[PDB]
């Protein structure tokens, strides 16, 4: 039991939501919250941009760090940061950017980071400004997926088509 509310079930273990990613977070304080990064963790816009700010820009300052330190994520790839005050933890996880030309096959790599962690709070990789099919991320979610992943999908509209639309 844990203390996730309001999520229409999809399988064993995918659960989805109209919700705001943000205000989740700091209403569940989850162990781990994923953001939709950049290779360069440079947190501007979409999620990313919103995490950040929720964090008062200590997100950026921490994520700044540790590119100097440790240079680029890869396409698909992932790191662990802290939460700061949304989570326990942020699994920055990269996935393709459509807009930039990136393969859309990295998707099923990038969700294959949320298998090293147990419960987590996330969004559909590679959507919004991304540019991926929004419906295709939460097949990909669900079929690469085995740990327990609650889904937080902001547009009411997106996530009607997303349930309806559900196979
Ligand atoms: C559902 C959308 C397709 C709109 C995705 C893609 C881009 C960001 N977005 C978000 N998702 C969940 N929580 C969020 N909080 C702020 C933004 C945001």
């Amino acid at each position: 039991v844990n203390s996730f509310s309001g999520y229409l079930k999809l399988t064993d273990n995918v659960y989805i939501k109209n919700a705001d990613i943000v205000e989740e977070a700091k209403k569940v304080k989850p162990t781990v919250v994923v953001n939709a990064a950049n290779v360069y963790l440079k947190h501007g816009g979409g999620v990313a941009g919103a995490l950040n700010k929720a964090t008062n820009n200590a997100m950026q300052v921490e994520s700044d760090d540790y590119i100097a330190t440790n240079g680029p994520l890869k396409v698909g790839g992932s790191c662990v940061l802290s939460g700061h005050n949304l989570a326990k933890h942020c699994l920055h996880v990269v996935g393709p950017n459509v807009n930039k030309g990136e393969d859309i096959q990295l998707l099923k790599s990038a969700y294959e980071n949320f298998n090293q962690h147990e419960v987590l709070l996330a969004p559909l990789l590679s959507a919004g400004i991304f540019g991926a099919d929004p419906i295709h991320s939460l097949r990909v979610c669900v079929d690469t997926v085995r740990t327990n992943v609650y889904l937080a999908v902001f547009d009411k509209n997106l996530y009607d088509k997303l349930v309806s639309s559900f196979l």
